[PDB]
């Protein structure tokens, strides 16, 4: 288990000792256990724990996750995390301070891309998302996030000047589509596509879904959605369409560009209907008491809705990725990823006949 540098060890020890109750309060520095869960320059994660020989005094956790930010948004993100914790839809919040958070450590692993298509996994994600979508949050209810964000990235993308030859050639090719005009065409399409405004996760990818340890038996209760940093009131179609897009991207791929894209992994009509068939009863509650006529019309229109909004997933994350090619320190093939998203966008446009 990778040890942090002595300084980070000492800081982590002091936060745990001061924010956590019970046996943590009298812990000595020499008794403190910590290891790295994820390095990097931002959102460093560590597991912190009591010695195995140390007894708890009450209901304090034996193990916690320390999240360190590194290099209004903090207020919103913080309040949102605390509310989800109170409602048991996220990890408990044990401590909050300018440099990070102490969270409940959830014994689990992330799902892999291939698991998204498993019937039981997909059905639970649908149910979890419908729950997420149904609740009240003290945030702006106007759906300006989607196009406001897309405009913001496009404005930045148009200003970008690369110096390295590969990035230069790639940006040229992406620019050749006339993105401002394409954004306008997308805007018009989505304007004519009704979709309820709900509290969306906005990044429901496999890496943000935990498979809970000790619960492979549980058909319906084995997942937790995490990482709500992008969450906002947004069109329901975006959340679902974005999730469907994520079937096609595997970020665990070990060589450059550090992802694999496969267009044929997008869910089939059957797979899509299985997802929405689980979503709709969880979101509407009495949905199954409607006529087969009405149920089918709702389902068919919803397929249209989410598949059109999947275009915005491609366009938004495509633009985002170009910006990250300029600003991010992370080892990821951002320009290659942007091209993959735009390739999918035009493919999806062709499939839809739009
Ligand atoms: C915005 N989009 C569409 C992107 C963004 C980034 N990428 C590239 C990329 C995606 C995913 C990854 C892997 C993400 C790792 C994040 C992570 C780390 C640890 C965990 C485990 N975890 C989190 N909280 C807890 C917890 N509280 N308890 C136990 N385990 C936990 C979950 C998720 C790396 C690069 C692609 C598309």
């Amino acid at each position: 288990d990778e040890q942090p540098e002595p300084r980070t060890r000492r800081r982590a020890y002091l936060w745990c000792k001061e924010f956590l109750p019970g046996a943590w309060r009298g812990l000595r520095e020499d008794e403190f256990h910590i290891s790295v869960i994820r390095g990097g320059l931002s959102n460093m994660l560590f597991q912190c724990s009591l010695p195995d020989t140390t007894a708890t005094l009450g209901d304090e956790p034996r193990k916690v996750l320390l999240r360190l930010y590194g290099a209004e948004a903090m207020v919103l993100e913080s309040v949102m995390f605390a509310i989800l914790a109170e409602r048991s839809l996220g990890p408990k919040l044990y401590g909050i301070f300018p440099q990070g958070r102490l969270e409940q450590f959830i014994p689990s692993r992330r799902l892999d891309t291939e698991e998204l298509s498993l019937p039981d996994i997909s059905a639970e994600i649908a149910e979890k998302m419908a729950t997420f979508h149904g609740m009240k949050m003290p945030f702006n209810k106007e759906p300006k996030w989607l196009f406001g964000t897309m405009e913001k990235y496009l404005k930045e993308v148009l200003r970008i000047k690369f110096t390295e030859e590969s990035r230069i050639k790639k940006l040229h090719k992406l620019l050749s589509y006339n993105l401002p005009l394409e954004l306008e065409n997308l805007r018009s399409l989505l304007e004519s596509t009704p979709s309820p405004v709900v509290f969306c996760h906005n990044d429901c990818q496999e890496g943000n879904i935990l498979l809970l340890e000790g619960r492979e038996n549980s058909e319906k209760q084995k997942l937790m959605l995490i990482d709500f940093e992008y969450s906002s009131y947004n069109y329901r179609g975006f959340d679902i369409g974005n999730h469907f897009c994520e079937w096609m991207y595997d970020y665990s791929y070990e060589k450059y560009p550090f992802f694999r894209a496969n267009i044929r992994k997008y869910p089939t009509k059957k797979q899509q209907l299985h997802f929405i068939s689980s979503y709709l009863p969880a979101f509407q509650n009495d949905f199954e008491n409607l006529s087969t006529e009405e149920k089918s019309i709702i389902k068919e229109e919803m397929l249209l809705e989410v598949n059109r909004f999947a275009l915005a997933s491609h366009f938004l994350w495509g633009l985002w990725s170009i910006v990250q090619a300029k600003i991010s320190s992370i080892e990821f093939g951002y320009m290659d990823y942007a091209q993959a998203r735009f390739d999918a966008y035009f493919h999806q446009k062709r499939k839809l006949g739009v």
